[PDB]
């Protein structure tokens, strides 16, 4: 029932219910000659919705907001981007134009700027160092250290024990690290552990690409990362 890359034409967005008031959103996009799926999160925030991450581009992010409105019907009032790449900030200008207040860490916005990506409007304070946590309406943002990228956040929904790993967490189906350009493979295993350490109660674990899972996804990524520093 979880939608796969071949079932989502580029430009469409699926929503998938994970728990009460917690959905993921799944889109698809070309990168370097192939199309990949991508997840973010939607969390009910009282009478509003918090968005974790764009749907990877302006057209995708538009289709995201239209599906949200058709299937859920509450306004998206804020969004957080969890690192600076395009599958996370690409679409922030569409969100801004729709009326969404967009947020990321100061590191993330700096790095988006340097890279030429869309820049979320508002800075998130309190996340500067490996281990920091802040409350953000119905979720907790947490900086576990460098992994996929030096800025990558993860997100936890306490009410529903959902842990969103962003691109720092892989799906079991996946066995090569693939593009790790902006990564830090020395710190990545240690950063995955700070998560295991802070969220041992996590029932649902969502990587940035592919199928949801449980905490086993943590260890699975560590291994797939180590496999690439050895060779
Ligand atoms: C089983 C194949 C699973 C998909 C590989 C993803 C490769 C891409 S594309 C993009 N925008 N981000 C990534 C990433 O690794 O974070
Ligand atoms: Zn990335
Ligand atoms: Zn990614």
């Amino acid at each position: 029932e979880y939608p796969t890359v071949s079932e989502i034409p580029v430009g469409e967005v699926r929503l998938y219910q994970i728990a009460d008031g917690v959905w993921s959103h799944i889109a698809t996009q070309s990168f370097d000659g192939a199309v990949y799926p991508s997840n973010g999160l939607i969390v009910r925030d009282g009478d509003e919705l918090l968005l974790i991450d764009t749907a990877w581009g302006a057209k995708n992010t538009a289709a995201l907001l239209a599906e949200i409105e058709k299937q859920i019907g509450l306004p998206v009032t804020r969004a957080v981007s969890t690192h600076f790449h395009d599958d996370r900030v690409g679409g922030v200008d569409v969100l801004r134009a729709a009326g969404v207040a967009t947020y990321a860490s100061p590191s993330t916005r700096r790095l988006a700027e340097v890279e030429g990506n869309e820049i979320p409007t508002h800075s998130l304070e309190g996340l500067s160092s490996s281990g920091d946590a802040v409350r953000f309406g119905p979720v907790e943002l947490f900086y576990p250290g460098a992994a996929h990228s030096t800025d990558n956040l993860v997100v936890y929904v306490p009410s529903a024990s959902v842990l969103y790993g962003g691109c720092a967490i892989y799906e079991l189906s996946r066995t090569s690290a693939g593009n790790v350009a902006d990564a830090d493979l020395a710190e990545w295993p240690t950063s995955i552990e700070r998560i295991q350490q802070h969220y041992p109660e996590a029932q649902f674990v969502i990587p940035g690409h592919g199928l949801p899972g449980g905490l086993d996804l943590l260890k699975h990524t560590t291994n797939v990362v180590k496999a690439h520093t050895n060779r």
